């Protein structure tokens, strides 16, 4: 079973990343199974949609009472060193929001990271039948 854990905000980076203090440790996490457009993307820098992803993340967390972090059952930390968790701000998960709002698509999915992925899935489609931001 996945539980939750708390973590305390130092910085929003992008709209798919965010750097926490974990258990009294500074990291920086890469959200779970989404990609958002980017304003830190090599070759390709500032995407559309980037500005408006990486506002939304940073306005969720940084006016949230209180972040959890919840990691898969696989593997909890990708090659660059940086957590890969399920981001949750006042109970509502970061990944999910974005997928709704059209600020991110669900990543290709492979390995045993995957417990979301149907509910991230569905709110892609609704996001995408809905028309919005990257689906407009």
């Amino acid at each position: 079973k996945l539980h939750k854990e708390p973590a305390t905000l130092i910085k929003a980076i992008d709209g798919d990343t965010v750097k926490l203090m974990y258990k009294g440790q500074p990291m920086t996490f890469r959200l779970l199974l989404v990609d958002t457009p980017e304003t830190k993307h090599p070759k390709k820098g500032v995407e559309k949609y980037g500005p408006e992803a990486s506002a939304f993340t940073k306005k969720m967390v940084e006016n949230a009472k209180k972040i959890e972090v919840e990691f898969d059952k696989g593997q909890r930390t990708d090659k660059y060193g940086r957590g890969l968790a399920y981001i949750y701000a006042d109970g509502k998960m970061v990944n999910e929001a974005l997928v709704r709002q059209g600020l991110a698509k669900v990543a290709y999915v492979y390995g045993p990271n995957n417990t979301h992925e149907q509910h991230l899935r569905k709110s892609e489609a609704q996001a995408k039948k809905e028309k919005l931001n990257i689906w407009s």
